[PDB]
């Protein structure tokens, strides 16, 4: 176990556990420091760290030391013995808390026993030298008797108090003659500047700080985790693995980029979590290798060490035993030391991935920031860590007796206010970027922290481009940035049980050492830009403190111009109400109104856009921040549908995607085993190449893209809050304008207001977070992974020949097998590795994002052709090249027509880098189509001639969609030429067909077994496709009528899209209902219903019937449609162009016209033509019966007839039918009835019979309410205009 010593600053010097030490950076001169041995090899010097700092720099100035920290200054901290003692007692309490658990105690035991090797790179392998500043430190024994006698001691860690910046804790290593023993396998005394009271604050971006924008937010850190974080660095330095390699350096070429120091992998390993994933598997291995090479030199020394010249009293065997356990070397029965790969491996992972801030935090149930890369808030002062009511050894701030264990309540700033104190902003300093305009140009100060962190291309290793030699030896190399924290906590032989050498030794005489020199830099950097991006937009949403009367504006430019003007990205109506002034008696009402509006506006963050295959879109992000590519101009939803996530990025990073180095296989003539082994190894190494490539991508996405999206998320949180703050300000102002007398009667509750505004904001934030996370993943998958696959596929091919050629040259030595493997090589380089984020990270948030994304069917769209600027483009996000030739017609209703002309075609060159070739065939194709009726005189050719319409082939393999008369066919052709088809044939002898010349929905799905065809959501045909082998489907897609067609043949299509998976009957039904939806009604053929267009009327309840003005009566009789008269046996139908020709007129124009489209609920006039005149459909106002014959007469205004109709749609399911309702007036809720058909009996002097007439019945009013909706209802009508697709 670990023992924590006790003492008070005032205690006497005993030259043993309380000494006068000469610190390493004192160069053996200057004064000594009273130091206390808190535990073996660990000292505490309760004083400020002054080494390398100028005395005046302890005062706050116009400068800063670190560009990414809100630095707090206080030169008085620790300037009295009582303060020093409080520091001492506090450290003791933190150490006790650390050891209070197995994980922490082990970290301490490891640190205590990880004594620096005796010597560094300069020492001869056969020697131990203690006379160097990294191994020995002196204490002044000098009591009475030769004032100036000094003893040397060994030490592992010396912990000082804070340097100039209290909240800037740092672990420091000793460099000598330009080198660091702590970075070369030796290890060396470690130092640290630490402050337990002023700790960092952080706030979970995805979460919420008690969910209160008006209350304090964020969480304050537990000083014990802060200490353990630094202790982890100590551990690394003590074991000599604090190696340096290719660091993450931020790009700083643009003004919006965040400046900062290079970040070494060791730092990111220490934090843990997702951060390790920012270090590529390549650089992971580099570091791994460097460390191993360091231990190799050390293990060689242990075998050659013979003496210690610096100290005759040092016992060689004791140390060799100690270093053996320390580095986990194994020794044989003779005493020969070597490296055991398994043990080295376990030790390395334990130290780099086991002890991390993340793992420790999770173990101690302490909360911390999500990642190394996240906005750093201002620090706070802990009132009294020494008071067990606030902080305890066992639980820290999260004390259960105070019910502060759950949700880290003890660390929440809005809950545990008795534990901390805000800091005087007067003592804080931050690096700012002053963004100036070319104008005296106006200036805006932005905190470096708020800028986008974008890792520069130079941050990532290019080791993938190097060549690899293959051999019967060659094995895979995977370093898991993970370690089971439980086995570490239960590891029995981990913690050394080998004697710890005495600390006394010869005093140090060689004080040679490099002392770091520090200096502040300007806290403000002025740059010039006339850009108005996120920073200016956020600024335009604030207002000076000396201003209390403001008004909202949608004009960004004015907001920047006037201090009393504040920018708002909310609706025009929201902005007018917010600026509205009212009488005291109407104030309460107004408040309830504008607050409610705020919530409604904020909630538009849950806007859907299913028709464009986008489930979540936050329409106002663009207006709010104008981030990325001018997202504040134009409509944002549209801009997104076109370019996607990419338009939100402030910068498009240049990815590093190297050309994977070539393999060199070692030849083994005669050896049959070695040669086979080689091939297989190359096969596995190739997989290592795919994995490493992916790891390289993930790392870039995390440090160059996801970080940008993080800034955006933060920006939205700030934006929404500014808005709330602005409304609250306006409200306060209006209220306070009134007199006390008036206020007494105004019923207002300001805390409920903030509450409601707040709730609106939280709901908005969760939406925004989902939206933005999805965008991030989208960019990874569609804009990064594909670029990597391209190279990997290339590499593959190059290796394919490389291998077969290899198997060729060695043909003989392989004998009757060169063939067996000739294929073993083909079948392997076939199956390509699917990307899986959980392989490169274990961060729960990131995994969830990925799983969420992969569960949303719409992310399976690999091709989505939509209309834009009179042209079709792929909006799937994979960027397919689309060539639409001159013979193709396109309209803004997403309809495109393929005619019989040669130039009437579309060529689609697909993205070859998408996992489409899943090996077993899994994909769907969907689209709407309108196939014209057959020419009556050309029925023979129609049923005999098959012609292709969409063809996708490559190497005589692929899929095809074709047509033969009334049949639509789906065909597959595998690599071997085997064929399978499935088809849907519709009847051409129906009096009334639902398909001939009518828009209908098609969907073909393909899985390992079947090929299914769905029509309007319903499954229609199936085919077993087991035999079918590999089907190459990523060839060029050609849309064109190909076959022996009639020159009049044409086809209309809409919404053509492809999915790289099998859609379920459920997915299809939904897609069908989504693409069927519209505000307007449709005509018989399925096109928008138009005003001022002749139409024949169809009745769904009486298919074979039609309306005709009765010769003598002002009524419409119902007649039986005429039928196909010719003698073909293949066809039959009822004429559609018969009966009166109606025409829908708009009732009120100015109200909403400027369009000829008929929208549901519109009020219309239903007219028709009686020769050279236009007549109208009327209803006698006074019928008392259930129904009555409609009145058809010239257009006139009779006070006795209703002439206004409201076109309705009562069916909730897709339909081309519509209903016509007669209401008393547009306002009342008095329904007269619906237009339909009724049967009347007529008994005359000569004729006795039944006749149907064009009527209005109230009976329908209740029937249309039933469910499912009765399509056979006689009140269901459809309008039929003449159409080239239908001739009779």
């Amino acid at each position: 176990p670990v023992t924590i010593n006790n003492f008070n600053y005032n205690d006497p010097i005993d030259n043993n556990n309380i000494i006068m030490m000469e610190p390493p950076f004192a160069r053996g001169t200057g004064r000594y420091y009273k130091a206390f041995k808190i535990t073996d090899r660990i000292w505490i010097i309760p004083e400020r760290y002054t080494f390398g700092y100028k005395p005046e720099d302890f005062n706050k100035s116009s400068g800063i030391f670190n560009r990414d920290v809100c630095e707090y200054y206080d030169p008085d901290y620790l300037n009295t013995n009582d303060k020093k003692n409080i520091f001492l007692q506090t450290m003791i309490k933190l150490f006790n808390r650390i050891k209070s658990k197995p994980l922490g105690e082990k970290l301490l035991e490891m640190i205590i026993n990880g004594i620096p090797y005796l010597g560094d790179r300069r020492v001869p392998l056969e020697e131990f030298n203690t006379n160097i500043a990294s191994v020995t430190v002196n204490k002044l024994i000098s009591n009475p008797g030769e004032v100036e006698r000094k003893k040397g001691i060994f030490a592992n860690l010396i912990i000082f108090g804070p340097g100039p910046v209290l909240n800037e804790n740092e672990t420091i290593d000793i460099g000598i003659q330009n080198h660091f023993a702590s970075r070369e396998g030796f290890g060396g005394i470690m130092q640290m500047k630490f402050c337990p009271e002023y700790v960092s604050v952080f706030n979970n971006v995805q979460e919420n700080k008690g969910a209160s924008i008006f209350n304090r937010r964020g969480y304050f850190s537990d000083p014990a985790l802060i200490l353990m974080h630094e202790l982890i660095h100590v551990l690394h330095g003590l074991y000599g693995i604090k190696v340096d390699d290719l660091p993450i350096v931020p790009n700083e070429k643009k003004f919006f980029m965040q400046s900062t120091d290079a970040i070494q992998a060791e730092e990111l390993y220490t934090f843990g979590g997702q951060d390790p994933s920012i270090i590529t598997p390549s650089t992971d291995k580099s570091i791994y290798d460097k460390v191993l090479q360091n231990f190799r030199g050390i293990v060689d020394r242990l075998n050659k060490v013979l003496v210690c010249i610096s100290d005759p009293n040092i016992n060689i065997n004791i140390y060799k035993n100690k270093f053996k356990d320390k580095y986990k070397f194994v020794e044989d029965s003779e005493g020969k030391y070597s490296i055991d790969v398994e043990s080295f491996d376990k030790l390395y992972k334990s130290l780099m991935f086991g002890f991390t801030e993340t793992n420790i935090a999770e173990n101690y149930k302490i909360k911390t920031r999500a990642s190394y890369f996240s906005d750093s808030l201002p620090p706070v002062k802990i009132k009294n860590l020494l008071d067990n009511e606030i902080y305890t050894i066992e639980e820290g701030f999260n004390i259960s007796d105070k019910d502060m264990e759950k949700e880290y309540r003890g660390q929440n700033k809005a809950i545990n206010k008795q534990a901390y104190e805000e800091i005087s902003k007067e003592h804080l300093a931050v690096y700012k970027i002053q963004m100036c305009k070319s104008v005296p140009g106006i200036c805006i100060d932005v905190d470096n922290e708020d800028l986008f962190f974008i890792a520069d291309k130079n941050s990532f290793s290019d080791d993938l481009s190097k060549n690899e030699r293959i051999e019967y030896n060659t094995q895979s190399n995977y370093i898991e940035n993970d370690f089971p924290i439980n086995e570490l906590i239960l590891d029995t032989d981990l913690i050394s049980k080998i004697e710890l050498p005495s600390e006394n030794t010869e005093s140090l005489t060689d004080f040679n050492v490099d002392v770091p020199v520090y200096e502040k830099q300007p806290a403000i950097k002025k740059i010039f830009t006339d850009e108005n991006t996120i920073f200016q937009y956020l600024y335009s949403q604030t207002f000076p403190l000396d201003i209390r009367d403001i008004s909202l504006t949608s004009s960004f430019d004015d907001a920047l111009l006037f201090s009393n003007k504040v920018y708002s990205f909310f609706s025009m109506d929201y902005i007018k109400t917010a600026n509205k002034v009212v009488e005291a008696g109407l104030f309460a009402g107004w408040v309830k109104q504008i607050v409610n509006d705020f919530v409604i506006e904020a909630n538009k963050s849950n806007t859907m856009d299913k028709i464009a295959d986008i489930s979540l879109i936050v329409p106002y992000i663009g207006l709010a921040l104008n981030v990325g590519n001018e997202t504040a101009k134009g409509n944002f939803e549209n801009a997104f549908e076109i370019a996607g996530a990419s338009i939100l990025l402030e910068f498009i990073p240049e990815l590093l995607i190297p050309v994977v180095g070539a393999f060199l296989l070692e030849s083994y003539i005669d050896n049959k085993n070695k040669i086979i082994k080689t091939i297989d190894n190359a096969l596995t190494k190739r997989n290592e190449k795919w994995s490493d490539m992916y790891g390289l991508i993930v790392a870039q996405w995390l440090s160059t893209v996801n970080t940008q999206f993080y800034t955006i998320k933060e920006g939205m949180y700030k934006a929404l809050n500014y808005q709330a703050q602005a409304l609250e300000e306006i409200i306060k102002y209006r209220y306070n304008i009134y007199s006390e007398k008036e206020k007494s009667n105004i019923n207002i509750d300001f805390n409920d207001i903030n509450s409601k505004l707040n709730e609106g904001i939280n709901q908005a934030i969760d939406n925004i977070n989902n939206f933005i996370n999805g965008c991030s993943v989208s960019y990874l998958m569609k804009k990064m992974i594909p670029l990597a696959v391209e190279k990997l596929l290339d590499f593959d091919n190059t290796l394919k020949k490389n291998l077969l050629n290899y198997i060729d040259e060695n043909k003989l030595y392989l004998i009757g097998s060169a063939e067996y493997e000739k294929s073993k090589v083909n079948k392997y380089l076939k199956t390509i590795m699917p990307f899986d984020l959980s392989i490169y990270t274990n961060d729960t948030i990131l995994i969830e994002m990925f799983n969420k994304y992969n569960s949303e069917i719409l992310n399976n769209i690999i091709l989505n052709l939509r209309y834009k600027d009179n042209n079709l483009i792929d909006l799937s996000g994979y960027g397919a090249k689309v060539e639409v030739y001159d013979g193709v017609e396109l309209n803004d209703k997403n309809q495109f027509k393929l005619t019989s002309s040669a130039n009437s075609k579309i060529r689609v060159t697909q993205n070859q880098n998408i996992i489409f070739n899943s090996v077993f065939l899994d994909f769907s194709v969907s689209f709407w189509i309108r196939i014209p009726k057959y020419k009556n005189d050309g029925i023979q050719n129609y049923i005999h001639n098959e012609y292709t319409i969409i063809n996708c082939m490559k190497n005589n393999s692929g899929w095809k969609i074709s047509i033969r008369g009334n049949r639509i066919i789906w065909t597959l052709i595998d690599i071997n030429g085997k064929t399978k088809s499935v088809f849907f044939e519709y009847n051409i002898r129906e009096d009334i067909s639902e398909y001939i010349n009518r828009w209908f929905f098609v969907t073909i799905t393909n899985n390992l077994n079947n090929a299914k065809i769905y029509i309007n959501g319903k499954l229609e045909s199936n085919t077993d496709i087991k035999d079918i082998r590999e089907v190459i489907a990523n060839g060029e897609i050609i849309f064109k009528l190909d076959g022996d067609i009639d020159r009049t043949q044409f086809i209309w299509m809409k919404y053509f899209s492809i999915f790289n998976t099998e859609l379920s009957q459920s997915n299809i039904e939904e897609r069908y209902k989504i693409q069927s939806y519209s505000e307007y009604l449709k005509d018989f053929w399925g096109n928008p219903l138009m005003y001022n267009k002749e139409y024949y009327m169809f009745n769904a309840g009486n298919k074979n019937s039609y309306i005709k003005l009765k010769k003598d009566s002002p009524v419409g009789e119902i007649l039986t449609r005429s039928k196909y008269n010719q003698n073909s046996k293949y066809i039959n139908y009822r004429d559609l162009y018969i009966g009166e020709k109606f025409i829908i007129r708009r009732k009120s124009n100015s109200q909403s016209i400027n369009d000829d489209i008929v929208r549901k609920e519109d009020y219309i006039y239903l007219d028709f033509f009686n020769l050279n005149q236009e007549w109208r459909v009327y209803t006698y106002k006074y019928f008392k019966k259930e129904e009555e014959k409609l009145f058809l007469a010239p257009i006139s205004d009779s006070d006795e007839f209703y002439n206004t109709i409201q076109i309705k749609e009562y069916d909730e399911q897709p339909t081309y039918s519509c209903q016509l309702l007669f209401k008393k007036d547009e306002e009342s809720t008095d329904e007269i009835g619906l237009i339909g058909i009724h049967r009347f009996y007529e008994s005359g002097i000569v004729f006795e019979e039944y006749k149907d007439y064009f009527c209005i019945s109230k009976w329908y009013l209740k029937e249309v309410k039933r469910k499912p909706y009765n399509l056979k209802l006689g009140c269901n009508w459809q309008f039929i205009p003449k159409d080239e697709g239908w001739t009779e």
